[PDB]
């Protein structure tokens, strides 16, 4: 309930993700590693790429072990490749333990590292099922719990408007959230797969078949800025959002993310924008709960200017930073469930706050899953 030593261990820039400080090898080599619930591989830069501040020099590690295997990771918006191996890893501002973990030494990349970012590697916090090249490559967290007394749990508080947050490894810190934590079951253990059962725009339900909300999946991803929604769902949300906000007009290219909208410094009409609610499948048969986010979360700032941080997806719902910055997210891996509670650091106005309200009566929530 109290892990002071880990509170505020995350840093980052708006749109460049959240990172924690890790130490790899013997003697320890410090690196800033990106906290990603979207991927399952622990991969750090191993070659002098120009964007990189620092990098893994395997030549200097007494405890480096070569796995004599390569890994090739193409993905939608880029590509990464490297050499597999094992080394001692510890977290300066995390649990007081040292683990032998698999590390992919990144040796070629394209659109992977961000020019201007302050990280050199990625921490894949998801499950082996999606780890590359196969589930036989034990992810870091799996290595962590297997080799220590660290409970199979982690919680993130991502804070937004430079940024910060907390990664509590092996527990929950009560200071990071107000009110109650409501848990949704992890459908499958690959990505952190959850089920959205109902969508409301200022309480006005989107009235779509709930299978649409989760086509083809719904995941909780720290390694994604936007709240990404399935194409059909995105169209419905934008119609509704546009409707709710008609008091002011915006170009068509704004909802598409192609343009920005500016207001005189601190004269933003927050109050004109609706709140967005995602009802998630509850812990009990026929029971749900809802997570409510403000325009503060979806209108990502770039004379004040903002970007519409809601976008159309071809890979299903991605509950990215736009969602995670409003809540304290518990990854209760032991109980195959994900808890949500109001972030003590979420951004809000004197009239509305992000909310986690419950319980609700929702039928055929299993029917919202996609097969
Ligand atoms: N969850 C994700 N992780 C990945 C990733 C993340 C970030 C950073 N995330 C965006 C920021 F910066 F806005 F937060 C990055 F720069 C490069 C990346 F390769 C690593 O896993 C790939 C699958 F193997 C898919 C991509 C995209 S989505
Ligand atoms: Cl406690
Ligand atoms: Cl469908
Ligand atoms: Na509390
Ligand atoms: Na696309």
């Amino acid at each position: 309930g109290s892990f002071v030593e880990m509170v505020d261990n995350l840093r980052g820039k708006s749109g460049q993700g959240y990172y924690v400080e890790m130490t790899v090898g013997s003697p320890p080599q410090t690196l800033n590693i990106l906290v990603d619930t979207g991927s399952s591989n622990f991969a750090v830069g191993a070659a002098p790429h120009p964007f990189l501040h620092r990098y893994y020099q395997r030549q200097l590690s007494s405890t480096y072990r070569d796995l004599r295997k390569g890994v090739y990771v193409p993905y939608t918006q880029g590509k990464w490749e490297g050499e597999l191996g094992t080394d001692l890893v510890s977290i300066p501002h995390g649990p007081n333990v040292t683990v032998r973990a698999n590390i992919a030494a990144i040796t070629e990349s394209d659109k992977f590292f961000i020019n201007g970012s302050n990280w050199e590697g990625i921490l894949g916090l998801a499950y082996a099922e999606i780890a590359r090249p196969d589930d036989s490559l034990e992810p870091f967290f799996d290595s962590l719990v297997k080799q220590t007394h660290v409970p199979n749990l982690f919680s993130l508080q991502l804070c937004g408007a430079s940024v910060g947050g907390s990664m509590i490894i092996g527990g929950i810190d009560h200071s990071l959230y107000t009110g109650s934590l409501w848990y949704t079951p992890i459908r499958r253990e690959w990505y952190y797969e959850v089920i959205i059962v109902r969508v409301e725009i200022n309480g006005q339900d989107l009235k779509m078949d709930c299978k649409e909300y989760n086509y083809d999946k719904s995941i909780v991803d720290s390694g994604t800025t936007n709240l990404r929604l399935p194409k059909k769902v995105f169209e419905a949300a934008v119609k509704s959002i546009k409707a709710a906000s008609s008091t002011e007009k915006f170009p068509d290219g704004f909802w598409l993310g192609e343009q920005l909208v500016c207001w005189q410094a601190g004269t933003t009409p927050w109050n004109i924008f609706p709140v967005i609610s995602l009802y998630l499948m509850g812990e009990v048969t026929n029971q749900s709960f809802r997570i409510t986010i403000l325009p503060q979360q979806y209108l990502r700032p770039v004379d004040d200017c903002y970007k519409f941080a809601i976008s159309q997806s071809s890979t299903g719902t991605v509950m990215g930073a736009v969602i995670m910055e409003g809540f304290y997210v518990v990854f209760d891996r032991a109980r195959k469930r994900i808890g949500f509670a109001v972030s003590a650091c979420h951004v809000h106005d004197e009239f509305r706050t992000a909310a986690v309200e419950g319980p609700f009566v929702t039928l055929d929530m299993e029917d919202c899953g996609y097969n």
